[PDB]
């Protein structure tokens, strides 16, 4: 996926978001090849990685006393909860269910990056974060 100005952010953050995009692409690859065991494998990995990327941002919020840390962490938390629900549907889902889930993942991620993560960039940049 492209990297518009809104999606853009701190280099180390761009690196992790792009990795989420890679996992998203891998998930589409599995569905495409109609491999549900691989799709479930990738989703699991996509899930753990998102939680670690959230934890990385949250650690930055802590380190630099980011004012809007509370709201942001709760948004992160709700999505994880959502990802866990989606995860159960893949147990008996088909390539179609994978694609619908994939669309939800994409819709949330892009909106989140452009509207929530973007709020912390200037703040962290002016404090020496990269």
């Amino acid at each position: 996926v492209k990297w518009s100005e809104d999606l853009a952010n701190l280099p180390s953050i761009d690196t992790q978001h792009k990795r989420l995009v890679d996992y998203i692409n891998d998930l589409y690859r599995a569905a495409r090849r109609r491999d549900m065991d691989k799709a479930r494998e990738v989703f699991d990995a996509l899930k753990n990685y998102a939680v670690e990327h959230f934890g990385y941002e949250e650690r930055l919020f802590a380190d630099y006393a980011y004012p809007e840390a509370t709201r942001h962490k709760e948004i992160h938390r709700r999505f994880v909860e959502t990802v866990l629900k989606w995860e159960k549907q893949l147990a008996a889902g088909d390539p179609e269910v994978v694609m619908t889930t994939l669309r939800g993942l994409v819709d949330w991620l892009v909106n989140h990056i452009m509207k929530e993560d973007k709020k912390y960039e200037a703040y962290l940049r002016e404090r020496g974060v990269s």
